[PDB]
């Protein structure tokens, strides 16, 4: 849980889905590392 961030595609399976990001209009997955 270093750093969480909203990121295209899907996450790396260590990073922990924190929530949904939704920036103009297109989701990119919330995962913290």
């Amino acid at each position: 849980r270093r750093t969480c961030r909203c990121r295209f595609g899907r996450c790396f399976r260590r990073e922990s889905y924190s929530g949904s990001c939704n920036i103009n209009g297109r989701i990119f997955s919330l995962c913290c590392r």
